[PDB]
């Protein structure tokens, strides 16, 4: 069944080395790690809120979700389940573990990836778009209202392509520290959601 | 594709572990080595990819050489390596780009004894870095602690259907798990320095 993913594509409060002006001023396909052959759904809602540009998208691709379903069966991480009462959900848990970040490149597309280059880009997956938008404390009911108004198979890749992808991720320096920072920056916690990092 | 050799220490005698179950005393080893094993992926009995070819109890530890033969496993790895930026960046000069070897080095960078020897992302025992190569001689030569006598003793061992009952989904489910191994990279870099190997002369990604 479909899985929703939401999170900030950018945070107005982080500089480093997409201001609200350019942004608020500027549907989109949802793909895996910027691969045009790995489109898994589309962005459903995009809201320029106080602390950043928030987005909600849905993973629809049956092909992709089947690959993910099989793979999740052979994962100790997902077998280790969630944090009860949280209902154990294999596909959501695998996706949370693998593609824990969001990358926007509104513009061209949104990519699900292991960690986003921009901080604050944690991805939260859930079966209900309402539930998802609720993990983020920075969203007001007005924000949640604006996004709520907004909210064949395009996947041309396979398990080998996803596997070749996983190895690259193993060598992303600082990935876990980054995810934990993102997780605290945006207000979500391993306890309320399906976040693995 | 073509068999790939893997060699490295399954244990290092100079490393004392805080965890007793990780203790592999020389005496214990030497013994068994006075009085073959399948090579699998991450301890999964359905993912056997070859066999251990040579096991030598040397000065600094128990060294082993095995070979990955499974055509099925090597095909999965071949396809997967095509879609890896890590492997696309290639090895250090002047090594010859080798996709299957480079993917394996990246993914299963460590060894683990347990009945069998397991290829995994990082071993629990330190010093367990896995070095892959197309030639068993080349492999054994990445390790500076080995004497020609050691090399001559292993050489004699190695000198003298498809067992892989898993698939790419199972390997993919495994990769995720590795993403969450804490300290993995620091560990591999320690292992790499402990054992003497260098990215400059091997296909080691860490």
């Amino acid at each position: 069944a479909p899985v929703y993913v939401g999170g900030f594509l950018a945070r107005y409060d982080q500089s480093p080395d997409l201001p609200r002006d350019v942004v608020e001023h500027w549907a989109l396909p949802l793909n895996i790690n910027h691969d045009d052959t790995a489109v898994v759904g589309h962005v459903a809602a995009m809201q320029s809120v106080r602390d950043g540009l928030f987005c909600l998208g849905c993973v629809t691709s049956p092909r992709f979700l089947e690959i993910v379903r099989r793979a999740s069966e052979k994962s100790e991480l997902v077998s280790r389940g969630p944090v009860s009462p949280l209902q154990p959900d294999k596909v959501v848990e695998f996706l949370s573990g693998s593609y824990a970040g969001l990358s926007l490149s509104p513009f061209k597309h949104v990519a699900l990836c292991s960690v986003g280059r921009r901080r604050g880009t944690l991805a939260v997956y859930g079966r209900d778009p309402e539930w998802v938008t609720q993990r983020f404390p920075d969203l007001t009911a007005a924000d949640r209202d604006g996004l709520r108004a907004q909210w064949g198979d395009p996947f041309r890749s396979d398990s080998y392509g996803l596997l070749g992808n996983s190895v690259d991720a193993l060598y992303i320096r600082e990935r876990l520290p980054k995810l934990r920072y993102d997780k605290q920056l945006v207000g979500v916690t391993e306890r309320e959601s399906y976040v693995k990092a």
